[PDB]
Order: structure tokens, then sequence, then C-alpha cells
């Protein structure tokens, strides 16, 4: 049984770090969301992993080929060099899923969630037709594709793209399973699964839709990437406790590297992640930041909701809140405040930032 | 006799160009800006001409391999780890221009102008003193660093970064012709020259002056980009009148590839570079534009003070104005208008930007 990952090229929301390493790259909880995605699918038992590229990513091949020969899995790596879309890369590693009559896994890279493979397979042959659809609850209907699915069975009836009439709760969790039929439908033209593959799909009524139990989010961008991290921490408090950093200046649920190092006398607040290598000084305040490796946070700082970069430098007494993003190699003088500042990589800001806006 | 290019690291102004290709690889009048500056210097007799990356720029190598067989003079490579600005890379390559007791020139990339090398030499050795600079006229002296002038001799007695008191009407041109006792003073740490080196050799009234002609632009930013574009396109049309292409609808001066295809009924206005495998199509207007190269514009569009990436697809019936920069493949859709649009590479824009602002 194979899987196959959506990983082909920049991410384009969460811009500030997608162009600096590849969005599946990027680290989330101090690891990629990639090595969480094929870790779980190496829990399942999946055999080996296709990741389906367009954007040429020379360092991701290096971590996919050493994650290959440190997991035990084999990994293929689909190749593209025109953009192929979602549906595309289906079709490009066509004769590969091809080669094995058996329901394979795909799965889109943004999502992070508790993986129910081995019950999603036995959905599926519960339930015994072409595709099983991932779908989960959300609080805000008026923002995502929604679906509506029928009691006892989960059947598919209608496939709807567009909110604000409130037919259905369930949104679409990026996780299929898909059978080689499906596969047959799908041509070679770049164009999107979702909007067209499964609408067909849908139309002869072919998907049913599985339900998770909670946790999900697609952290595609920066505000759900935030989310995200919220929802993870509270996941591993609630599966491994042991595993989350504990202390008298510590509050919540809070994950530090073993090489990250932290100063005296400070308040390092809830749902927070601290990258490896990174060094924070005294006094500073961190709530519900993400600070990715190698980052520099120096003394008496503030900082709520926010993603520190790759080797980054704020200052001392700067204050940073709602949502700014930090590029790599970003060093922030000192006594400045950010409000809303997606900063561009490789630079210097010597002015605060009262109101949203991209620095470059 | 040699010559030093500052040509490093990631250019910040001008940046939805500098995130696809380095600042000094993106193509002015057909041309890039480093082939400029090497063929100006191959005209002048440089030996070989020696450029110090501080990013990895591996297609900049290529290129520049490709360069050094093609205009036979060599070129030497000073790599970078980590930034070392711009009087650093004086100190690392500084035991090949200790080989030889000549002046040399060092050069910034952004600086485009009509190169007075063998005038500067002939200055250098009129003067006979340690360091000679370039300077130029502005019309704004509250943007840029003034620098006084003696009258006959051309001396420099004060080097003032900060304008606003108007000592003086000239700016820094960014060319150098220095000494190796220079190179000797200089030190290995990532200080640029322009800060702390220059101001004690005016200090030690050790620098002289001279004074360029006209047709001086620092092409930096974007706006300057296009300013600087048309200032070279009115040089271009008074030394060769007959390389830029004439037409019946084709206003002022407009320089065209041998790949570009314009379609019928169209008015290309003044001040245009199209650049190698461009289609314009049916009855679309551009002045003042620099159109990248594999770039399509389609049919009945408007532009006028815009920079458009590499394989860019601008729409029809697009209205573009207020230098609005497309990054590398930014599909616009159709009956769209953008007005100070900075767009990030890989977009595709569905909606109308009235303000000027950034979209990633
Ligand atoms: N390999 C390949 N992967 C692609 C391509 N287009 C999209 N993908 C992947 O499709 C998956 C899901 O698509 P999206 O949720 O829209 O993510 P995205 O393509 O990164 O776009 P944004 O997140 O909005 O920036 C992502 O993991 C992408 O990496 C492609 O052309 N080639
Ligand atoms: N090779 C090396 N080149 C550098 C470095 N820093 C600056 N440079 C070069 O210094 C030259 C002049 O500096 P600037 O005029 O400020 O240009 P810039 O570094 O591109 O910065 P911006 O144009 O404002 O984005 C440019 O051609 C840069 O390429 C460096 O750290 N390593």
């Amino acid at each position: 049984m194979k899987a196959l990952i959506l990983v082909g090229g920049y991410g384009t929301r969460l811009r500030p770090l997608t162009l600096s390493t590849p969005k599946p790259l990027v680290d989330f909880c101090n690891k990629p969301i990639l090595l969480h995605q094929v870790e779980a699918l190496a829990a399942a038992g999946v055999d080996h992993v296709i990741l389906a590229v367009s954007y040429m990513s020379q360092v991701l091949e290096k971590e996919m080929k050493a994650q290959e020969q440190r997991l035990g899995i084999r990994i293929s790596m689909s190749h593209e060099e025109e953009p192929l879309g979602t549906a595309g890369p289906l079709a490009l590693a066509r004769d590969l899923l091809s080669e094995t009559a058996d329901p394979f896994f795909v799965l889109n890279s943004d999502v992070i969630c508790d993986f129910p493979f081995q019950a999603m397979v036995q959905f599926h042959r519960h339930h015994g037709q072409e595709g099983s659809i991932l779908v989960t609850k959300v609080e805000e209907p008026s923002k995502y594709g929604v679906v509506v699915c029928e009691a006892d069975t989960g059947r598919i009836h209608r496939f709807v793209e567009k909110p604000q009439v409130f037919v259905s709760n369930k949104i679409n969790a990026g996780m299929y399973i898909l059978s080689p039929a499906v596969l047959q439908r799908i041509q070679l033209q770049p164009t999107s699964i979702e909007k067209e593959v499964f609408p067909i799909m849908a139309k002869e009524g072919q998907l049913y839709a599985m339900e998770l139990q909670g946790f999900w989010m697609d952290i595609g961008q920066p505000k759900d990437f935030l989310t995200g991290m919220c929802l993870f921490l509270q996941s591993l408090r609630q599966k491994q406790p042991e595993r989350l950093c504990s202390g008298p200046g510590i509050v919540g649920n809070v994950l530090v590297d073993p090489s990250a190092r932290i100063g005296q006398n400070c308040s390092i607040g809830p749902n927070v992640s601290l990258g490896p290598g990174v060094v924070v000084e005294d006094g500073v305040c961190i709530r519900r930041c993400t600070v990715l490796r190698d980052a520099r946070i120096r003394s008496h700082s503030w900082l709520e909701s926010c993603i520190v970069g790759w080797r980054c430098r704020v200052g001392q007494w700067v204050r940073m809140e709602n949502v700014t993003v930090l590029g790599e190699d970003v060093i922030v003088n000192d006594e400045l405040y950010l409000n809303g500042a997606s900063v561009l990589p490789h630079k210097s800001i010597g002015e605060s930032v009262p109101e949203p806006r991209i620095i470059m």
C-alpha cells in the first residue's frame, strides 16, 4: 500500500517562510510537517511514499533521502518541471500507482492533525467504492467549501465550493484514499483534483466521507500556523505530557529543544515552540510564538503571536504582537514595535511598524 | 590593471526582481547590469575583473564563466560565507590586489552611467594620491550623502553622510580608484567602506573627486530603475540611434530585442525596453515600461511606468500604472487595474489593486 504526498512548491501564504525553504520543510513544533506526515505514515505501515514536486528542491531531496535511509521505508521522487497542480501529480506518478490494484492514500502537506490511517482503511473497506474523503468540523462555514454527508453511510451527495448557504457543517480535511480507476480518470494536464475530479465523482456519488474526532488544522496561513501550533501543543499535553518542558518560569504547554537555551528570570508563556539552538536571554516574555532554529531573542523583549524565522536577531526591548512573521536572517534593532509586520528575509528593521504592512 | 566589483548579496530594493535572480543579473535594456559593467571594463582594457559574492549564486558563476570565455578577459570569483558588506570584499581578495602595485577600480553594480575609465586613470595619475572618487550632480540633495569639492584640484575636505545642510551639490557615483595602501588599511570585519574607511581617508584629506558629465543613475530602486532606463535610452539615442527600433506604431526611444514580437495596431510609447522573447499582442499601449524576457502581454492592455518580470502573463484590458513591479511568472487576470502593486513571484492576481500595496 502506497501513499502520495502533494509537496510541489511555493506555499503562497506564509510567504516570508516559504521564500527561504519550501513549505513542507518549515519547522512545525521543532520538526518539518513532511516529517510528521511520513512519520505517521510509517507508523501506519505504508511501504513506500511518493512525493510530487514541481519546484526544484535539492535541499528537500537531501532531507528526504536522509529520511528514507533514517526511517526504513523507501521514498520515490516524482519530479515535474511545469506546475502540474493537484491532480496532475497523480497522473505523472500514474504507472506506479497502477502497478498494484490497491487503494492509495493522497495527502496534502499543509494539514496537521491526528492521523487515523488504519481507521480510514477500515472505513474504505467498509463502504467499498472508489474514493474516500476525510471531513472535519469547523466553526466558520463562510471560509471553506462545505460538504454534505448522509448519516450511517457518509456518502457524498453534493460537493459545494462556495459558502453562505449553510447546507453543511463539514469541510475537506485534505486526506483522500483513492482507487486506481480514479487515477484512470485523471489526465496529465495541470488541473486541480478538488475543483473538477472530486466534483464529477460527487456527481456520480462515488465519494464517501469519514469524520475525524478533533484537532484538525490546515496551517498554510501564518495565523492558521499559530492556531494549529496551539492545538498541537494541547494534543501533545494530552498524549505525551513528559515531552513538554516544565519549569518555574514556564507557563502552559511549552516545548523546547534540548539545543535551545533559556536565560535566567524570564516567563515563557503558553503555547510556544522553541527551535533547536535558539538563545533566549534574560527577561524575555514569549507567549503563543514559534521561534525557528538558531534565532537569538535578546533581553527584555516581549513577544506575542509571532513566527520568528531562522537565524534572526531581535534586539532588546522589542515588542512584537499580532501575528508578525520574520523571514530568515532578519535583524531587528533595539526598542522597536512590530504589529502585523510580515518582514521579508535578510532585512534590517530600524523603524517601528505600528500597523500591519509588509516590509521589503 | 584590474577591477573589483561589489556583486554579492540580495539587493533589498527592487525585491520583486531580486527574489528570482540576483540584482546584477536583472536585465537592464535587454542586457544584465553586470554585462554592462564588465563590457565597459573590457573596453577600458582591464586584464581581469574580480567580483565578490556572499550570496550563493551558482547561476551567476554559470553566466560569468560563459562571459569569461566570451569577452577574452579572466574572471576571478571571491566567495564569502557570511556577509562581509562592501569593505570586507576588499579584504578577502586582498592578496590578489596586493600582487601588483597598481591603482585598481572598485565598482558598485547598481550604478549605470557612461563610464569614463581612462579619464579617471588620467585624473588619478594627475592628482597622484591614495584614493579617487567619482562624483555627480543631483536635483534633491536631501536624499543622498554630499561631498565637498575644491575647484581645480577636486580634493575632498569633508564627507557628509547626512543631508539637509546644503554644503555640497555633489553625490558619490559608486566608482572608486584605490591604491594598495587603502587595502592595507582595510580589515576583514564586515564593515562597509563608505561608512568608516572613506571617512578617515577624507579626514586625512587623502580622497580626491572626479566629476561626471551627465547620465548617472543608481538603479537599486524600481522607480530609479525606470528613470535610469529612460536616461539609458536617451543616451543610446544620442550614441547609437540606429540600434533603437523605429516604426509607424513606435513613439520615442524604444529598444526591442530581435526575439521580441509586437502585434499589429498597437502603440509602443516612449522609453520602452522589450526583452528577448516577449509577445506584445494586438492593441497594447506600453509607455515607460521595462518588459523582461519571455513575458506575454495580451491584447488591449495599457501599461505605463512598470516592470514586467520574467514569464509573466498580463491579461486582456489590464491597466498598470505607478511602478507596479511584477515578479517572475505572475498571471494577471483580465480586466484588472494595478496601481503600485509590487507583486511577489508565482502569484496569480484576480483582484484590482487601487492603492500601492504589496501582494504576497
Ligand atoms: N509538486 C507539485 N506540488 C504542488 C503543485 N501545486 C500545488 N502543489 C501542492 O499541493 C498541496 C496542496 O495545495 P495547497 O493547499 O493550495 O498549497 P500550496 O500549493 O502550497 O498553496 P498555498 O498554501 O495557498 O500557498 C501543497 O502541499 C502543494 O505543495 C505543483 O504544481 N507541483
Ligand atoms: N559580495 C558581497 N557583496 C555585497 C555584500 N553586501 C553588499 N554587497 C554589494 O555591495 C554593492 C553596493 O551595495 P548597495 O548599493 O547597498 O546594494 P545592495 O547590497 O544590493 O543593497 P540594496 O540595493 O539597498 O538592496 C552591491 O552591488 C551589493 O551586491 C556582501 O555581503 N557580500
